[PDB]
């Protein structure tokens, strides 16, 4: 039913073949995968064996009969098929895809059991280790990070999102373990089962000093003991409301439980949607619940990504792009529509910045990607699949008649492809097949531009209300700073209630907008907050309750950015002290850049003080940012 513009692009088979794997995944059905692992903090490496039950698949005549797995920097100790040594070879590593594991399968049967014993290497890319000086708890920690193609560096496997397998796991570890599955009931061997098929990239493992507490009827939180009581409180009141909000929009939650792991303070990343165990950063804990809207993202993934998966990294938008959409649908259901549109607006800025900042936008800003076997999927990561993808789905919601008319397709799509993987073409077909009465409407969508052209997509029209309220107030501050003289003059034009209704994103955007000297392009030429310390100190005093006393990390960061920009020298020490309490790249790295710009000495001293309490990658970058 599709337009020619994209029928010409259509592959011979769908799901489109995944160039980013060296494995011959098309030739097997993975009936089940068993992981038998042992963690060694001593050696900072993971050991054991993986056991696949495979069925050979057949098609056509006179075909090859092979067995190829992916590995990256992995020590493959031995290989058994149906309880017998099978000859094997690790091919010469090539970049960026790794080392093909070729196995000579001497068996007769189309069904067999494949067992591979391995150790991770000191060059393993899948695992992140931290020492006791890098956790507040005092004890060590390890967590996995598999997306996009690092699972092959954790265990030999068919490392493509086109392949999904139920899992079982037995993990042995000195400290407690959590896994991307549901724990079964040695005092320190930990067993799990994932009864819903998953792709390797969604496998999650973590181990360290971990406690657990209920945050709802089907939700438990895991974190360091000291933090447990604060994490319990943060999520208690909203996690279930969130899950039900999502089921009501899409359909029933499938995985049984939704659990959250609040990683150690040195955890440098943002979050990860591992099935049954969502990885989260401690910077959600705001002590006022101002940062939980975020939990919507990884929750949505339960459907977009985990349940219905992109078949390859050319089609990642099907994953993240849908997630942003559903994410925003959930926060819309809870906070209203203007709030959904606010997120959208912001996403649009982020998108424009992303594309303006790329090396090679011509290639990496197209929605559907084209990696072949020689591009590192990580190089194609941008805001594009998130926002350009979201915007297509929003454009579709709009031109098909809104949520009442779109929702039915949402449920059809996720039900159709449940526990399966697809490309962009199967997504369009499904679209067309479901709206035979709207063929007129779909045909008028510029598919070439949306899926395949670089740069910004057709600009949408969002409810700009929440933004305008921020811009108005920041402009008025900038304008007033120029002519008012006294702290009591500022208490006469402003008051704590100016911002009483500002959500987190609004405060963050308010501080960001101030540092940009307002929103009107009719900005003052020579304006510099540093030149108006009466003004700036009054802004912080008057808005002390929601800004200065906020323990939300996103607002704390911006408050600091405004303080350094207003050159309030007495605050530099507080920014410096704070950088020793957070581990996220997002804050730590820019944190030192700010600091360095106003007090290089305090910066260098601060780094020296804290450098060894950070995730190694955060230490290395910051160290070199500071010309060390
Ligand atoms: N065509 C192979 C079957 C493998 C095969 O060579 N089968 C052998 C067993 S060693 C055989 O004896 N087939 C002939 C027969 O059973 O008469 C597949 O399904 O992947
Ligand atoms: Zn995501």
């Amino acid at each position: 039913m599709l337009p020619l513009s994209i029928e010409q692009r259509r592959p011979s088979r769908s799901p489109e073949y995944d160039q980013s794997t060296l494995s011959n995944y098309k030739d097997f059905a993975v009936l089940h995968t068993d992981l038998n692992l042992s963690v060694s903090f001593e050696k900072s490496a993971i050991s054991g064996s993986v056991t696949f039950q495979l069925k050979k698949l057949h098609e056509g005549k006179n075909k090859s009969d092979e067995l190829h797995l992916d590995t990256s920097y992995l020590d493959v100790q031995e290989v058994h098929i149906d309880g017998s040594k099978a000859d094997f070879q690790i091919e010469q590593r090539k970049e960026p895809l790794g080392s093909r594991l070729v196995i000579n399968n001497a068996s007769c049967n189309d069904n067999f059991t494949l067992n591979i014993q391995f150790r991770t290497t000191d060059k393993c890319t899948a695992l992140q280790w931290l020492n006791s000086k890098q956790t507040k708890g005092g004890k060590p920690y390890v967590f996995s990070q598999l997306e996009a193609i690092h699972a092959r560096s954790l265990f030999p496997c068919f490392d493509t999102p086109s392949v999904k397998s139920t899992f079982t796991a037995s993990i042995e570890s000195p400290l407690p373990v959590v896994f991307s599955g549901i724990r079964i009931e040695d005092t320190n061997i930990y067993r799990f089962e994932q009864k819903v098929p998953i792709p390797a990239y969604l496998i999650g493992i973590a181990s360290g000093d971990l406690s657990s507490a209920p945050i709802g009827p089907r939700s438990t939180v895991y974190t360091e003991p000291f933090r447990l009581k604060d994490c319990q409180w943060e999520f208690e009141n909203d996690v279930e409301k969130f899950i039900q909000t999502a089921e009501k929009i899409i359909f029933e939650y499938e995985w049984g439980t939704y659990d959250i792991l609040v990683n150690v303070d040195s955890y440098p990343y943002g979050g990860m949607e591992s099935p049954n165990m969502t990885f989260a950063t401690p910077t959600l804990i705001a002590h006022d619940r101002s940062n939980i809207d975020v939990i919507a993202h990884e929750l949505a993934h339960s459907w977009s990504g985990n349940l219905v998966t992109n078949c390859s990294w050319n089609h990642f938008w099907l994953n993240e792009g849908w997630t942003v959409y559903l994410e925003r649908r959930i926060i819309g259901a809870i906070h209203g529509e203007p709030t959904r549109h606010f997120s959208a607006l912001i996403g649009w800025s982020d998108l424009q910045n992303s594309i303006d900042s790329m090396k090679d936008p011509e290639r990496f800003s197209t929605l559907v990607q084209n990696l072949n076997d020689n591009t590192d999927p990580d190089d194609a990561f941008s805001t594009v699949p998130y926002e350009k993808g979201f915007n297509l789905l929003f454009h579709l919601e709009t031109i098909l008649g809104g949520k009442a008319e779109f929702d039915p397709f949402i449920r059809h799509y996720f039900k159709k492809f449940a526990k399966k993987s697809l490309d962009t073409f199967q997504f369009l077909d499904t679209l067309y097949e479901f709206y035979p009465e709207k063929k007129e409407i779909l045909d008028s969508v510029d598919w070439e531009t949306w899926l395949y052209k670089p740069g910004m997509p057709p600009r949408p029209h969002f409810i700009t209300a929440l933004a305008d309220n921020v811009y108005q107030l920041a402009d008025k501050w900038v304008e007033m700073a120029q002519h008012l003289k006294t702290t009591e003059d500022f208490r006469s034009e402003f008051n704590a209630i100016d911002i009483k209704d500002f959500n987190s994103n609004q405060l963050v955007l308010f501080l960001e907008t101030l540092t940009q000297n307002g929103h009107s392009n009719k900005k003052p030429k020579d304006f510099d907050w540093a030149k108006f310390p009466v003004a700036s100190r009054a802004l912080l005093d008057i808005y002390q309750d929601n800004i200065v006393k906020s323990q939300n990390a996103e607002v704390v960061f911006k408050m600091f950015k405004f303080q350094i920009f207003a050159k309030l020298q007495e605050e530099y020490k507080h920014l410096a002290d704070w950088l020793g309490t957070v581990g996220r790249m997002k804050f730590v790295r820019p944190g030192y850049r700010l600091l360095n710009s106003v007090d290089r000495r305090l910066a260098l001293a601060t780094f020296d003080k804290f450098k060894d309490t950070y995730h190694p990658i955060c230490k290395a970058l910051v160290k070199q940012d500071l010309g060390l």
